């Protein structure tokens, strides 16, 4: 019946012989095991190896699978994909469907895992009770046997299925055959923006319970107008045979100290004319003063549930960590424990680039205390419900959680084709009300999300009730259909700008600070997805902190997204390098659009991860006079772990430093009078820098952890001194082809056919490999790219109005170079224009004045048409002959920072090995830049002046020319990019240009002046 | 869903209709076991939605039923919504769980009194001209059933109306019911007799409670 | 699988192959017929004589019944209740469940009817176009077979299912 009915293109079945859904059960036997969350007896892992071979098609799957182990197959650890030990190719698509959209079919040619496990069962556990099997996570459907007999079948690849297997064990050996379908009806609404991979790729496991058993149990914790009283409500149901003696005690536990304590037998109150539920029992216990929770102090309890006889004796215990808080929406505010929450958000995938969507501890570990040493306070299952593990973590470190159901159709075209279809509704339901029923008593879980990107649908709105319904302890959202609909109690659009409109027909992204006070809108606006970070992006995050701030119902937002989707592979001799979209030869493919994360796959950070962290601080700050003024943004907690470092440097040469005690309530202000700083001795501009630094380790930072920060201009003195003049000049030789220009072992050489300086000597070595030339373009980033394609270009993306306006081919045309010598200098004049098929793009005047002491003075003078697109840079860039060591200079960093992504750069006095000064995005583009830098040294050189720069081993020509980070080659000597002005980078998203209008280059005429000597 | 006839005569003599999906699970203990369990809102779910599907033109129909006698449960908040998002033309009914749920536009009871209050715990059947000043509520009322016709009866029709016609927001209901449930049996001389619950050796069964 | 899966006892199959709902169809071909709402050539009535034979449960029924007809089977009247042509009791109770309460099962002795027609289709409708069979009520679940070939399963006892017939008629006798 099983290949002849199937059931995986079919989307009214959506499992056959499945349990019911519950939240976490372990069954323990012994209560003191139950509050102590120790390992129970009675849950067993299936974990490890087992038995596995690939199949094309379900067809093809021979029937001595069912009974006897295929020697063929091979020994995998599971959980896994299969993808990730090379059985098939892993797809990315993004919008897409990696299946022809025929709904409910799916391809004849069906990927077919064919897992088996032998394993022991003990006999206790089939005399009495009930043995079921849990499958956390089988991507995408699959049909279940034991010992040769069929069990059942299951869809929703993100939520655990659950099978009776009481009747099919024996005591000793027994074997278990998995059938998992690559593609199902499921695949349907599975379409989320990622790897398409397939396996049983979360745990496995076996429980056992007894026959008369706890089968559900709901906690809820309600409060007085104070939060100074709680009622904490346990609803049980139990399964089995209904006797007078039974009895449930739900006690709560704060450490070992027993709060509270309720006991009662079964029988709910009267619901309607044929009774009450007889099989349920509600426990009320009265909780004075409860610690609260938030993801700023993380207080839990320890809810005991044990079912048992009036006698005492224990039949099992279930248990959950309580976090006492209530959410809620008032007068258009959302609310945690009475105070307007700003969300400090991130969206996350479950991704790792060595194991593909099996998660594990050390990784989910691993990106909490990131989360939170970056200041974040919030998550998003973008786009499904997570492992299991996952919420257990968030509710004990502390981190706020929308839990989103596995609904994704982004490829239907309209969206909501299948969510307006009454005839998806049941598949639809179980996604939604099985996980509800699955995490609805994690206090970390703040807000349901009814999916994504799947359009507006009748069966939202249904759905959206049913959840509203069932638990009105949180808010509902969800996006689809123009983020403002019926089916979202929050105003909750992706990728809406600050200022910036943008009206879509029918879906309008309108400016947030607008959305909010549309006629009739009363709703808060927190984004689920915003500042794209796909490669160098993250430009204008600041402008969303400030609107965020300014504006009480704007209460934040997720960032798109945490990790990058990146794969490891392995070249021809064994060495791992990251692979994106269409290099596992699957096409169509999306590229690189599957890496947007603030962190690499391996974690390491993204220099826009500062950026993130900086803006979303906890402690703000303003300067008046010699008084600074910090304010808590803590909704909760005093600052009790803080201590305010200061600093004054004179062009980063430390004058004066001291630290003070931060003692803020939570919202409250302190005010820290520095003492009188003694003046600066010679010229220049002191900087006044603060840190906030926690001096105890906490369970998610170390000792000394640096939280936030801020700099402020102090007083200037301007140098008025002029340099000692020296009795040297300059000695100018002219040729037909050349100026040169002579001072001690020191001599410049200017090619009068190009009108550059081609080369520079230091005794007699050779400081250039290539000349000093304007640069008015940028390796593409990401942003400037967009979704153009070589195949389908998109003429409207950055890239494409450079190129098709001759940006990136325009040649320097000379108009003039005179050489004149002076009183004490030669002087060099240029003129060159950069023209395209007749027109004139730019030109640049130029004067390179070489004195007595040794310096080149290069003033630069650049004109740009009016109807050219703005270009992307305004510079000089140069191959250096030295390759060397570390790279010293004065201005914004340590970090890579551009215009529009420089607010948590520090000015100072950096030095780095070269190596830190190139971000190794695995799209390369142009990267490392620094801005506000008034000195750079590099070797014998150095540079002063007012500029931005980036230097590396790679051109930007390479640069733009490769696809993949391992394929950069390091070039002769370092490449200098010196630019006067640089274009934003942009990132509101990365599909449309994004780079704000006073971050473009459109003023015309530029003007910028630079000093080149040897020290 | 009645016979699709009934609706085109409906239309063309002038009758208003209230169309009521098939879902009734009154044996139930309690009421809304079903009602109240997501694995049975897929098939609850479609005999709503392709009721509405197969009605939605006919003019007489002028009011939907999510059912009858299911109790209350989550199954028919989600039901009422996608009605309402589906068809805003028609307001949606429905009396399980107390008559006045978050799942019905209408207060619409069956045999509440007009003057005595019948204060059942959990689902009261309050005096209708009380239950629509209740504190809070706004909603007209229409008995989905009243005066119980069965043999000798209809006593005390004459005060429904005497308060239908005194109170704006009392408007109406729907008497129980049209027509006695007997079926024709015949004797040993082959005449033909009414039959009722129980004369076809059916049992357990109601009796003359289907007349 | 009809008999193997009993999707009379599992309510989250309450279809199989069923087409899905709409307002009343005639399929005119002539836009004065679709005024008038006079009959139309595309819309035809099976309502008359059927054959009928009642068995006490699903299992009883025998596999010969799907391409040949039961000589023993008797000549009624469809549209009915076979209650009201004696093959069973017909039950009066008000709350109580006509059967055990017990979710989602039902008793194994299932009273089963067994329905059967022969009818002829227009040559037209073979060459071009699509036929749909439309069950306007039946109690309280069926399956469909048409030529011996399955067709589809439905439930609901009061909104019409309606199955593509297509692919399984035949010219002449079916
Ligand atoms: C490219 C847009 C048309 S869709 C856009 O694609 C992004 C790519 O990372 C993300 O998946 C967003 O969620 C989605 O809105
Ligand atoms: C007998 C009551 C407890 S239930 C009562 O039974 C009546 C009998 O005709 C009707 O069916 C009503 O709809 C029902 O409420
Ligand atoms: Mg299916
Ligand atoms: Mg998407
Ligand atoms: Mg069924
Ligand atoms: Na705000
Ligand atoms: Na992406
Ligand atoms: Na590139
Ligand atoms: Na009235
Ligand atoms: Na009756």
């Amino acid at each position: 019946v099983v290949l002849q009915r199937r059931d995986w293109e079919n989307p009214g079945v959506t499992q056959l012989n499945r349990l019911a859904a519950h939240p976490p059960f372990a069954s323990w036997r012994n209560s003191e095991e139950a509050r102590t969350d120790r390992p129970s007896q009675q849950l067993r892992s299936l974990n490890g190896e087992w038995r596995f071979a690939w199949f094309p098609a379900p067809e093809a799957v021979p029937e001595s699978w069912l009974e006897c182990d295929l020697p063929e197959a091979d020994t995998v650890v599971v959980p896994s994909n299969w993808q990730m030990h090379g059985y098939d190719a892993p797809i990315y698509t993004n919008v897409t469907y990696p299946i022809t959209v025929n709904p409910p079919f799916v391809p004849t040619e069906n990927p077919t895992g064919c897992y088996s496990l032998t394993f022991n069962v003990d006999e206790s556990w089939l005399q009495e009770g009930q043995t079921r099997i849990i499958f956390d996570g089988v991507n995408s459907a699959f049909h279940l046997w034991c010992n040769g007999r069929w069990v059942g079948y299951g869809q929703d690849s993100r939520l655990p299925s659950e099978f009776d297997l009481s009747a099919f064990l024996r005591a000793g050996e027994n074997r278990l055959a998995v059938m998992v379908l690559r593609w199902s009806d499921g695949s349907y609404l599975e379409d989320q923006d990622m790897w398409r991979m397939s396996g049983i790729f979360r745990d496995v496991s076996l429980l056992h319970k007894p026959t008369t058993q706890i089968s559900d149990f709901h906690v809820a914790t309600r409060f007085n107008d104070d939060f100074s009283r709680a009622v904490l409500e346990a609803e049980v149901q139990m399964c089995g045979e209904l006797r007078d003696y039974l009895r449930v005690t739900v006690s709560l536990w704060q450490g070992e100290t027993q709060v509270a304590s309720g006991t009662a037998p079964f029988g709910g109150e009267i619901i309607d004319e044929r009774g009450g539920y007889a099989d349920r029992v509600t426990l009320r216990l009265n909780v004075e003063n409860p610690k609260l929770w938030s993801a700023e102090i993380p207080n839990l309890y320890r809810a005991v549930v044990e079912l048992h006889t009036a006698d005492g004796t224990l039949i099992e215990a279930e248990a959950c960590d309580v976090g006492f808080r209530e959410v809620r929406i008032e007068n258009g505010l959302l609310l945690l424990n009475g105070k307007p929450l700003l969300i400090r958000g991130v969206n996350r995938h479950e991704h790792h680039p060595l194991h593909g969507q099996v998660m594990d501890e050390q990784t989910m570990v691993q990106d909490i205390l990131l989360m939170k040493q970056n200041n974040f306070n919030a998550v998003r299952c973008s786009h499904y419900p997570n492992h299991p593990l996952w919420y257990t973590l968030c509710d004990r470190y502390g981190l706020y959680v929308v839990d989103e159901a596995n609904i994704e159709t982004h490829g239907m075209v309209p969206m909501n084709r299948l969510t307006d279809d009454p005839r998806w509704l049941p598949a639809m339901s179980e996604r939604v009300t099985r996980m509800v029923q699955r995490d609805r008593n994690h206090p970390s879980v703040i807000i349901w999300s009814l999916g994504d990107e799947s359009g507006h649908g009748a069966n939202h709105d249904a759905l959206y009730r049913w959840i509203k319904s069932v638990d009105p302890s949180r808010p509902v959202q969800y996006e689809g259909g123009g983020a403002d609909t019926t089916a979202t109690d929050i105003i909750c659009p992706m990728y809406a700008r600050v200022d910036e409109d943008q009206p879509f027909p029918a879906v309008p992204k309108w400016s947030i600070k607008k959305w909010l006070s549309l006629p009739g809108e009363t709703r808060p606006l927190i984004l689920c997805e915003y500042a794209h970070a796909m490669g160098n992006s993250l430009g204008g995050f600041a402008k969303y902190w400030q609107a965020f701030r300014q504006y009480p119902r704007l209460q934040g937002g997720f960032v798109w997204d945490w990790v990058d989707q990146s794969l490891i592979k392995y070249d021809e001799n064994g060495n791992p390098w990251s692979a994106y979209g269409g290099d596992f030869g699957d096409t169509p493919n999306d590229r690189q659009f599957c890496m947007n994360g603030l962190v690499f796959a391996d974690r390491t950070p993204h220099p826009a991860l500062t950026e993130a962290k900086h803006q979303q601080q906890f402690f703000q700050f303003r300067l008046s006079g010699q008084t600074i003024e910090v304010t808590s943004e803590y909704l909760f907690r005093h600052s009790d772990n803080e201590l305010l470092h200061w600093m004054v440097a004179l062009d980063g040469k430390p004058l004066a430093s001291g630290e003070v005690p931060l003692d803020v309530a939570p919202q409250g202000k302190q005010l820290i009078e520095l003492p009188e700083l003694p003046q600066p001795e010679s010229a220049g501009q002191l900087w006044l820098t603060v840190r906030v630094v926690q001096p105890n380790a906490t369970a998610w930072s170390e000792a000394g952890h640096i939280s936030a920060w801020q700099q402020w201009r102090l007083a200037e003195n301007l140098s008025v001194t002029l340099p000692a003049a020296s009795h040297a000049i300059p000695h100018l030789t002219t040729s037909e082809m050349d100026f040169c220009i002579e001072l001690g072992n020191k001599r410049w050489q200017f090619n009068r056919q190009s009108g550059f300086l081609s080369q520079m000597w230091i005794g007699d070595k050779k400081q250039l490999l290539t000349p000093l030339r304007d640069q008015f373009t940028r390796a593409p980033l990401d942003n400037d790219i967009g979704v153009s394609e070589a195949t389908r270009i998109d003429p409207n993306a950055w890239v494409e109005r450079w190129k098709a306006a001759g940006h990136y081919q325009a040649e320097a045309a000379l108009l003039q170079c005179t050489a004149d010598t002076l009183a004490d200098a030669v002087l060099i004049t240029t003129a060159h224009a950069w023209q395209h098929q007749g027109k004139t793009l730019f030109i640049s005047r130029k004067t390179y004045r070489i004195d007595g002491s040794g310096q080149m003075a290069i003033t630069v003078d650049v004109e740009v048409a009016s109807d050219t697109p703005h270009p992307a840079r305004i510079g000089l860039n140069c191959q250096l002959a030295q390759v060397a060591e570390r790279v010293n200079w004065l201005g914004l960093g340590p970090q890579e920072n551009y215009p529009d992504r420089l607010t948590a750069a520090c000015f100072d006095r950096w030095d780095l090995p070269l190596s830190d000064m190139y971000t190794p995005y695995v799209f390369p583009s142009e990267n490392g830049l620094r801005c506000g830098t008034r000195e750079l040294n590099y070797g014998p050189h150095q540079w002063r002046g007012d500029f931005q720069f980036n230097i590396s081993r790679y051109s930007q020509q390479q640069l733009m020319e490769t696809s993949h980070r391992h394929l950069l080659h390091a070039e002769e000597g370092t490449w200098l990019n010196i630019d006067g002005f640089h274009m934003g980078i942009g990132g509101d998203d990365s599909w449309s240009p994004s780079v704000s209008a006073e971050f473009q280059l459109s003023a015309g005429r530029y003007h910028y002046q630079l000093v080149w000597c040897q020290k």
